[PDB]
């Protein structure tokens, strides 16, 4: 049952696999035939996985979250092994995923779409968003280098489980922090899912212009491009900033109101336009959920109620536990030998 495994070096790392992984090339992930599948295949090695608590959380983290994904729009696993023959010798994970062609980052810079693809592309974000959320798994990182494409425009949303950003990659004119909502930019409040539907604003408005929606050269700066687009705060919102000393600088800026967004976004489609704006909307209570705008007008050309499917219950009680390493370990062990291949 166990299959074989054969050693290579790449880039200076010693990466161990089964013998149906042939092609192995670095892009530490690697792209890789599956002799098995036929499929192209990208395979992630973890660094260290059990080297301290924090790692070892952050591995059963990745695992059970992709372990979990079993959706067309979001990235699922193909295949999760370890050489080790016990958990006394584990120290290795490798992750398997479908290689997709390109992320939208790579493909779409400095470009605008046509109204079709936009709404293709946002239409599968949503699709996937509706399933990640009813499943309580909020992305909280999602941009365009974290959204990948083949070459019939399908899409799928990467990225799940990753170390948490340093501030000095949030620091600055960095694509790390343009796409995120405003009360998680600048920790106004407990976040929830809403956030994603802030960076789902943030990409379609891109991808309508082929410009950066809000390119600020630090918090501050992001913050007034922000509020000049979508007005200050009014004393609802003002009132769920829990942050008391965030509460009281946003009041320390002078009143502005919402711009006009068929002003902002000229020529789009006016069902665009709308959409926007339910999106962009300052107080995450507000925002349009992705269930709701799956039946927007806008995408009426791809809306299908009948395959657009919720998740699983999935259970993140272990968020909320201290363990140790070696018991972090034992739970991601588990995870590794109960996989099951999917059709
Ligand atoms: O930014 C780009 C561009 C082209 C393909 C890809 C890509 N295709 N599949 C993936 N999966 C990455 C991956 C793993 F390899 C393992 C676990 C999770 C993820 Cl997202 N990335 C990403």
């Amino acid at each position: 049952e166990r299959p074989t495994f054969y050693r290579q070096e790449l880039n200076k790392t010693i990466w161990e696999v089964p013998e149906r992984y042939q092609n192995l090339s670095p892009v530490s992930v690697c792209a890789a035939f599956d002799t098995k599948t036929g499929l192209r295949v990208a395979v992630k090695k973890l660094s260290r996985p059990f080297q301290s608590i924090i790692h070892a959380k952050r591995t059963y983290r990745e695992l059970r979250l992709l372990k979990h994904m079993k959706h067309e729009n979001v990235i699922g696993l193909l295949d999760v092994f370890t050489p080790a023959r016990s958990l006394e010798e584990f120290n290795d994970v490798y992750l398997v995923t479908h290689l997709m062609g390109a992320d939208l980052n790579n493909i779409v810079k400095c470009q605008k779409l046509t109204d079709d693809h936009v709404q293709f592309l946002i239409y599968q974000i949503l699709r996937g968003l509706k399933y990640i959320h009813s499943a309580d798994i909020i992305h909280r990182d999602l941009k365009p280098s974290n959204l990948a494409v083949n070459e019939d425009c399908e899409l799928k949303i990467l990225d799940f489980g990753l170390a948490r950003h340093t501030d000095d990659e949030m620091t600055g004119y960095v694509a790390t922090r343009w796409y995120r909502a405003p009360e998680i930019m600048l920790n106004w409040m407990h976040y929830n899912q809403t956030v994603d539907i802030w960076s789902v604003g943030c990409i379609m408005a891109e991808l309508l212009t082929g410009r950066t929606l809000f390119p600020g050269t630090d918090h501050i700066d992001q913050l007034k491009l922000i509020l000049r687009l979508v007005g200050t705060p009014g004393a609802e919102l003002l009132k769920k900033i829990s942050s008391e000393s965030a509460r009281n600088y946003i009041q320390s800026l002078t009143q502005m109101p919402k711009m006009n967004f068929a002003n902002v976004f000229i020529g789009a489609n006016p069902l665009a336009v709308d959409l926007l704006e339910k999106m962009l909307v300052l107080d995450s209570d507000k925002r349009i959920t992705a269930a709701q705008a799956l039946a927007h007008a806008y995408f009426a050309q791809y809306h299908d109620p009948d395959d657009e499917p919720v998740a699983d219950p999935y259970d993140q009680s272990f968020e909320s536990r201290d363990l140790l390493i070696d018991e972090w370990k034992s739970l991601t062990y588990d995870e590794v030998i109960s996989f099951v291949p999917p059709p």
